[PDB]
């Protein structure tokens, strides 16, 4: 058991490993919080994917999609993100 | 060997290169856990996901899922990783 | 509350958890910026990918694609992000 | 190229970002060897998830499956990340 | 306006959530290339899906696979990851 829980204490291997931890874990609580809530409520939108011909030479020559609105959600996902994070750090710590 | 060996040992590219390394290894099996386990405990909840009616340009009518629970699955991501970080990492550390 | 949102705010654990939290937010918005708007118009380039004849040992023996233009908006993927990294983030700090 | 080749050498961009390339790279090294070897002989296990009825109101009446294969898999992800970085990185810098 | 724009420059972070900006755009170009150019050439070679038995008491008996060359497909981007990155960022900088 010393090679691995000992050496964990030190430096700075427990201020980031931790850390990545936190970055992937929380913007999952509000990324597919974007796209399973809200990406469908942008995906009520539907205007985009203005019809695109690729005549791949293998054979895809039916057409294709050149889809704008789930950009839209990409700005849901920062954004809220930024929202979810931004609130919390900016009223116990930021002052 | 030259090249790679010896500049392996410096500076922070072992304390941060390795420590994004726990990062993801951690969180790809507690996460991995989560949907493996307690997504389809909340997908058996279902009665989400009142349907959203947009049509597509591009000629797809049937309906969309303004679908939740996987949100709910989301708050099971980001709990659970701090839970299971929060004994074996931080109990032993913390005190 | 305690023991968790004032354990929050000490060393590198803010500064770096949420880096990544910009991480992986801040190339979302500008990743699916390049994949659902310009990887469809280089899915109309098309031309790329000349079959390959691959079999495995459970069977597929039909075909297979040799595609390179989604490599052609994979480096649409690393150039933009360092554009749109450069320009709301790094012009105001490199002045 | 003045502004690109002379901000990286600055601070610690070339020792935090090499890393997190490294961080990324080496487990899509490690993980996939988890998930394309092993987690195939995890769905070997087979008997999991006995099927979870959740009904939803909304269209899906057939069964959950609730795959265990997965978690077990997932111990694969971060037991063996952790024996691939603790022989070429550790063993000649820990001693 | 101000709080964010200005707020966003101080300490690390432009450097950090942009190195991790560097960490998730370089793999992924470098990956795909991989993914793309490479993984046809690679299911050429069917070395995976070596077939399997395991008896999901859930309905999923007939065949199974246990994949060896999506571990082949995995080392060509880690390395390549390593040699991209040695000619455009190591090779001006280690001088």
């Amino acid at each position: 058991l010393k090679g691995f829980k000992e050496f964990l204490a030190r430096g700075n291997i427990v201020d980031l490993a931790v850390a990545v931890v936190i970055g992937t874990a929380f913007t999952a609580l509000v990324t597919k919080f974007t796209d399973s809530i809200i990406t469908p409520l942008i995906n009520r939108i539907g205007v985009n994917a203005q019809s695109d011909v690729g005549i791949l030479r293998i054979g895809i020559g039916g057409g294709q999609t050149i889809d704008l609105n789930v950009l839209l959600s990409a700005a849901i996902n920062f954004f809220l993100i930024a929202f979810a994070v931004y609130f919390l750090v900016v009223l116990p710590y930021n002052t």
